[PDB]
């Protein structure tokens, strides 16, 4: 057959109210710490807008939510991005708690090329090492078989 | 510039119908052992609501969907978790099926944090081993030169 | 208590629009090499249908998205697979553009499985060679021990 094992996906996510089936229009998010409230200031994290060249522009937060339930800013769908795994809250337009996440983690696909390079490297590194072992184990051998024969 | 490969996401699932864009509201889902009809109860596996604390507590199937498509138990919002990779079947509340996936596997924050611990120790103990392997040759290395130099 | 660290989630992916709370209803995907612009066709990929069965049958493009946002052939729900992580660009039943990610990559579960027999294959042939290494080498010793004894 073929091994085909990526799936057609939407990475673009959405945010919907918690009890009836429409987005949280005008909602806003904050970012924090894992396990931490992250409407208090001291527990946020930096946040950033991974632009189309991939780089990076640090935002404020709260983060915002349009009519579509989509993160905008200055008029514009965008994806951001933090360095490390996070707690998240979400609120309505009214200042209403609609979810609380207190460890979320999602990596872009950047991480697992950046993971496969490390593999790849460490395995050739052992396998090398290994090599390396084995032929100063083969070339001990040698020394022995000949100082045998010396000795009788 | 600075690597950040953490994307802000949403990671509560919402269920919504097959043919129009609307939830399954007051929706059944059932959960089973890969590749097999969840709503047959001797495919059915355990699944636990996991709480704030990070406790479980098991909890009798199906899951319920609410009027914005996200399951709910005793009228709150809840995150469920299985041991292992599942089946799904989704029936809207008029008892027809909107979806079945054979496996389904999606881990949260914790697997990847054990998985983490687990690669650390792999490798620490791959280089002590090496590292006492070469110990091992170099004092071999020296017994060899001592024995050529006594022997001529 | 227990480890249970699988989510239940919604693996069927759904498109919305941009501005709105709206199925890309009758919409359009384009799925291209990373970085490109999938729409034109010398990017494009290969997209497969995943069967039931597991088979694949490789489909034309664009992938089309009905009115619930999922995306169908033929009249029926399905799930589209390519080899590779891949661009996407998204159109609405105008022909205007809703969304372009230049590098997604979701794994259905059959990738994890491959990956975890690969890593312990892996890990045997290492501790394997690891052990014999110790065997060569506790062989050594004992050798060294026999002549040190033979020449005083």
């Amino acid at each position: 057959d073929i091994t085909a094992n990526v799936v057609v996906s939407n990475p673009r996510p959405i945010f919907t109210e918690s009890r009836s089936f429409k987005a949280v229009a005008n909602g806003k998010i904050y970012i924090g710490q894992i396990d931490t409230d992250p409407v208090n200031p001291a527990n946020q994290i930096p946040v950033y807008i991974e632009n189309e060249d991939g780089s990076h522009v640090q935002i404020t937060q709260p983060l915002i939510i349009n009519a579509a339930g989509k993160i905008v800013y200055n008029g514009q769908l965008v994806k951001i991005v933090t360095v490390q795994g996070h707690s998240m809250a979400i609120y309505d337009a009214n200042g209403s708690q609609v979810d609380y996440i207190a460890n979320v983690l999602k990596y872009d696909p950047d991480q697992y090329s950046i993971e496969a390079d490390k593999k790849f490297k460490l395995i050739k590194q052992i396998e090398d090492k290994i090599e390396e072992i084995l032929s100063k184990i083969y070339h001990i051998e040698n020394e022995i078989a000949r100082i045998k024969k010396l000795i009788g």
